[PDB]
């Protein structure tokens, strides 16, 4: 039961999605964040 941000094309960063990119929903925990 886990989440793939990087299939969509989005990435996964360690700090919280960074404004340059789009918020996909959430990372593999929430320390982390998915982007595109």
């Amino acid at each position: 039961d886990h989440y793939n941000c990087v299939s969509s094309g989005g990435q996964c960063l360690y700090s919280a999605c960074p404004i340059f990119t789009k918020i996909q929903g959430t990372c593999y925990r929430g320390k982390a964040k998915c982007c595109k």
